């Protein structure tokens, strides 16, 4: 099965998803210089106010925080985007060690780590038919440096003790995602894909520009968690990041001058 080790990390899974060497594949390097500010681009909407967390799970590659998708309760609009997309679980790519981590690179600058609040086009009815489509998910991404803490990761970090482990979840109600937000939601935007298999190209990706600050504390115990299941060899959880990948026929918009 893939993953992210020497024997079935990024290079191999083109051989079982051969959408890996697709036209619009994620993440890429932002140029900052080369990228267009687009003056047409509409602020971003974040509606988070009513988001109903319900439950983190350790899926192997990651641990998600999943949301009621069920109504309108937090979604994303504006921008880039044409109608509304629904949060459907934020989650995190990080590192080993505090110099990579993040999936975009900024300048060829790795981040610590990178979170992605996953949202599905509801005009597609649901997440599976969506990930069908061209414009069927709007992921907002948000770079992670380390610093300061940031208060509003600190009930996910808690509660990472209880999910060690792949397959294992936890009820994780009442989480407000907004605590996870930078000031600013200057962006930059460009049509891509999943980053993990199965790599579609469904994908309308909003990076922000303002990184998050958050702890050696914080990251130390992302790297705590682990790859495998309860009663296997011990494998942490690091590195679960995709390198960019080539640009092609892209351009990268940019919200602001
Ligand atoms: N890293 S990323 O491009 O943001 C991303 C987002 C979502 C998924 N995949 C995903 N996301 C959700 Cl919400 N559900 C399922 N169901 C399939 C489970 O195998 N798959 C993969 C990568
Ligand atoms: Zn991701």
């Amino acid at each position: 099965h893939w993953g992210y080790g020497k024997h079935n990390g990024p290079e191999h899974w083109h051989k079982d998803f051969p959408i890996a060497k697709g036209e619009r594949q994620s993440p890429v390097d932002i140029d900052t210089h080369t990228a267009k500010y687009d003056p047409s681009l509409k602020p971003l909407s974040v509606s988070y106010d009513q988001a109903t967390s319900l439950r983190i799970l350790n899926n192997g590659h990651a641990f998600n925080v999943e949301f009621d998708d069920s109504q309108d309760k937090a979604v994303l609009k504006g921008g880039p985007l044409d109608g509304t997309y629904r949060l459907i679980q934020f989650h995190f790519h990080w590192g080993s060690l505090d110099g990579q981590g993040s999936e975009h690179t900024v300048d060829k600058k790795k981040y610590a780590a990178e979170l992605h609040l996953v949202h599905w086009n509801t005009k597609y009815g649901d997440f599976g038919k969506a990930v069908q489509q061209p414009d069927g998910l709007a992921v907002l991404g948000i770079f992670l440096k380390v610093g300061s803490a940031k208060p509003g990761l600190q009930k996910v970090v808690d509660v990472l003790d209880s999910i060690k482990t792949k397959g294992k979840s936890a009820d994780f109600t009442n989480f407000d995602p907004r605590g996870l937000l930078p000031e600013s939601l200057d962006y930059w935007t460009y049509p891509g894909s999943l980053t993990t298999p199965p790599l579609l190209e469904c994908v309308t990706w909003i990076v922000l520009k303002e990184p998050i600050s958050v702890s050696s504390e914080q990251v130390l115990k992302f790297r705590k968690l682990n790859f495998n299941g309860e009663g296997e060899p011990e494998e942490l959880m690091v590195d679960n990041w995709r390198p960019a990948q080539p640009l092609k026929n892209r351009q990268i918009k940019a919200s602001f001058k």
